[PDB]
């Protein structure tokens, strides 16, 4: 309309005014996405985060990703919008569980989601996001390992490569990933030649019903192999958005309504505002940031 126009406007002119590159995860309102310079997966995030050349960063996610960008770029600015923007799933893994389990099952590595603490990064063995979690836990020579906080994505990692994966904690999960398995019964009678995708955040009846199991890049990449004119996405609202907006040609129908509560604190108005006053910066203490990069580095030397 006219009031998101001008914030619109201002935000591209202070951007470039002032250095800043945006980066956007795939779940932040179409109006952000609209206005970042990048908006991709984790994974991608990660890997741009690595080859960006801009001495500042904004970044619309929630805030463990925003500190992996940190913790990858110690020497250059990351400010975002709203520091409570926070993955609840992510915060119910604590260092002492960490360790317990350390104490429980000597010998295996742990190996955390992205979706975690910084704090708890520092005791991983390496990380890994959904895209490459069953490559990185197949080049660890460990027939059993620690995973966590989730348990869907470890459980999905089991199935692939056979391992023993204990996952911790106890029912670590993504609400926002929770569909019912009948929605796809649904779908199916309803569209029967559309082909389903979902998370590997969800549970698995629903994975087991679809016909691909993926990250959010993967499923952006889905339909230039597969010609289907209707794809059913079981992933956070989001990518719907981002979706239309890459193959205009397709149809991309919700599996179900799903929104992250987290990742729509980011605003125009409080993206506009954090470029006027470059705030909130992301600041991590330095031992963090040293024992943290380690397990993130890691992971891009198991991949290819
Ligand atoms: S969609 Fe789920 S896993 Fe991703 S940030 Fe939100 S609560 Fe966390
Ligand atoms: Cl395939």
């Amino acid at each position: 309309h006219h009031h998101h126009h001008h914030m619109v406007d201002e935000i591209l002119k202070l951007k470039k005014e002032k250095g800043y590159i945006i980066l956007a995860h795939n779940f932040q309102i179409p109006e952000l996405q609209d206005i970042a310079d990048f908006v991709g997966d984790s994974l991608q995030l990660a890997r741009k985060a690595m080859e960006l050349s801009e001495k500042k960063i904004l970044f619309l996610g929630v805030d463990f990703m925003a500190e992996l960008v940190k913790i990858l770029n110690p020497d250059k600015k990351v400010i975002v919008p709203d520091r409570s923007a926070t993955c609840p799933m992510a915060n119910r893994l604590t260092p002492e569980i960490i360790r317990e389990y350390r104490e429980k099952f000597p010998d295996a590595p742990v190996v955390l989601y992205v979706n975690s603490t910084s704090e708890c990064k520092t005791l991983a063995d390496v990380i890994c996001t959904s895209a490459n979690a069953v490559e990185v836990v197949k080049k660890l020579d460990s027939s059993v390992v620690i995973f966590g906080p989730d348990r869907n994505l470890g459980e999905y990692v089991a199935e692939k490569t056979g391992k023993k994966v204990i996952t911790i904690p106890e029912n670590g999960h993504c609400p926002v990933h929770q569909f019912n398995a009948e929605s796809i019964d649904a779908v199916r009678k309803k569209y029967p030649d559309a082909k389903v995708i979902v998370h590997p955040e969800c549970p698995k009846p629903v994975r087991d019903k679809a016909d691909y199991v993926g990250s959010t890049g993967q499923m952006e990449k889905i339909p230039e192999r597969d010609p289907s004119r209707i794809f059913v996405i079981g992933t956070e609202i989001g990518m719907i958005h981002k979706l239309k907006k890459k193959f205009p040609d397709r149809e991309f129908v919700p599996l179900e309504m799903a929104v992250c509560v987290n990742m729509k604190k980011n605003t125009l108005e409080n993206t506009l505002h954090a470029l006027q006053t470059e705030s909130f910066e992301v600041i991590l203490p330095k031992e963090v940031i040293e024992k943290a990069k380690k397990p993130i580095l890691r992971m891009f030397e198991l991949m290819g």
